[PDB]
């Protein structure tokens, strides 16, 4: 007869990275035994190629519609509120700024959306280069002619390596079971008549469980087939160096955000600071097999800089970076750009998430299509993707979140063009 919460074995692919971490660890805050609990990982936690391993992130703009509200909300209390979390949170306030008249329309109604979701409390309006400055004023008075900005109390940057690493260490401390590289790395479900029992991995190595949870980020739809509705693509970013005299100035800035030009915000312990451009992504397609389809099919398949640590980014995206600084640090503009890498999301077409049982195969659970704006959501996704291992996902939720091949293209998804590939993008190889 079938199990208690005790006697309920799942492991978790993926569980090196946001979604999987949060989800082990979910199950063990909610009283799964952790020996019972199986975190499998291509990389040890924090997984060397996970989105959310590195350094520094930030919390990032909301998006508008009513369930990533409710999520953010959830993510919002926990980064400020969870023992475990709290600490990494550094809430610095967020500048999200535009410039020309369509841009900045379109940021007035978002922030109109705002103050009708009640988050009127937490955000301000500003309406000129004057109202910026106050807030931020080592920006640069004549870069940001004419620019108006949304200013968030709430928001901040967040140490994402070391939250995902706080949080391995609490599974470990409490037993949960780990398989990293081949013994991590899934290549199959194990399937009994139509029903998932297991996973084995690269070499070879089986586990069995009551359930699976495919928290594979990017490499979902190569690993088991989803019929488009992810689709994965690169992101990238920089860093520069800040004298001790610069960052101590620059301390405690704001996360300034613009989507015609990209992100920066206030430098790390060791004075870096990180930025970032805005684009649609790239993707890399090439021909792959995932599990569950008839046969090989052209689809993105990331080009992971842990397997391949001597990649860079296209040299358009050092233009763009570049670009970036120009604009916010105006007087940094000549400083050398390092640890240049690219980081891979996957999107599905309306950029919602993509959490729900695989139809093929009974307890084989989907928890991907981060889209591009996940990491906030470390602390809380969890609690949801156990729900919905328990039966008692929400409706709501479980709506947005459902199987829905052929109800979009994630290669456009809802960012402004379809993304380009990196076959196309010069300089990122270094092989
Ligand atoms: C530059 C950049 C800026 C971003 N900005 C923001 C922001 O401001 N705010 C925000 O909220 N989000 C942001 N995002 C997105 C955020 O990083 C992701 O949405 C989130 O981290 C993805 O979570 P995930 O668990 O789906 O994927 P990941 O964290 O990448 O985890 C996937 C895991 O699956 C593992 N895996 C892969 N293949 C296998 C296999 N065969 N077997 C076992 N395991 C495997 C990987 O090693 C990895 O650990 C940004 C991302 C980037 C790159
Ligand atoms: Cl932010
Ligand atoms: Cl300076
Ligand atoms: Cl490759
Ligand atoms: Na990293
Ligand atoms: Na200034």
């Amino acid at each position: 007869m079938a199990p208690s919460r005790a006697n309920t074995s799942v492991i978790v692919v993926g569980g090196g990275g946001t979604i999987g971490s949060s989800t082990a660890l979910h199950l063990v805050r909610s009283g799964y035994t952790p020996s019972n609990v199986t975190v499998l990982d291509a990389y040890p936690i924090p997984s060397s190629q996970s989105a959310g391993n590195d350094l520094a992130k930030i919390m990032g703009v909301s998006l508008r519609n009513p369930v990533d509200l409710q999520l953010a909300l959830e993510a919002r209390q926990m980064w400020n509120e969870d023992e475990l979390f709290k600490k990494f949170f550094h809430n610095t306030g967020r500048l999200d700024c535009a410039h020309g008249e369509k841009d900045i329309a379109d940021l007035k109604s978002g922030y109109q959306a705002l103050v009708d979701a009640g988050l009127d409390a937490t955000n301000e309006w500003l309406d000129s280069e004057d109202e910026i400055l106050k807030r931020m004023p080592l920006l640069s008075r004549d870069q940001i002619k004419g620019w108006k900005a949304i200013f968030s109390k709430d928001g901040g940057w967040l140490a994402a390596a070391k939250a995902i690493n706080a949080v391995g260490e609490y599974l470990r401390d409490q037993g949960v079971r780990f398989g990293f590289y081949g013994a991590g790395s899934f290549k199959a479900p194990l399937l009994a008549e139509g029903v998932c029992i297991g996973v084995e991995t690269v070499d070879g190595t089986r586990y069995y469980a009551d359930k699976v949870v495919l928290a594979a980020g990017a490499w979902s739809p190569t690993l088991v087939e989803l019929h488009e509705q992810c689709v994965s693509k690169a992101w990238v970013y920089g860093h520069i160096q800040l004298t001790p005299e610069e960052a101590a100035r620059y301390k405690n800035s704001p996360v300034v955000y613009n989507g015609d030009v990209g992100f920066f915000f206030e430098p790390n312990e060791h004075g870096v600071i990180k930025v970032c451009d805005e684009f649609p992504g790239f993707t890399r397609f090439k021909m792959h097999q995932p599990f569950g389809a008839k046969a090989p099919k052209r689809i993105s398949v990331p080009r992971s800089h842990a397997k391949h640590p001597t990649d860079t980014i296209p040299d358009a995206s050092d233009v763009s970076i570049r670009r970036a600084i120009a604009t916010f640090m105006p007087q940094f503009k000549n400083k050398k750009m390092f640890n240049q890498a690219m980081c891979w999301c996957t999107d599905t077409a309306d950029a919602a998430l993509l959490i729900c049982e695989h139809p093929e195969w009974k307890n084989f659970v989907l928890a991907t299509g981060d889209s591009g704006h996940s990491f906030k959501l470390l602390p809380n996704i969890g609690k949801h993707v156990v729900e919905l291992l328990e039966g008692t996902l929400a409706d709501d939720l479980a709506h947005a979140w459902r199987w829905r091949p052929g109800s979009g293209d994630a290669l456009k998804s809802r960012r402004s063009a379809p993304a380009k590939d990196l076959a196309d993008m010069p300089g990122w190889n270094h092989d």
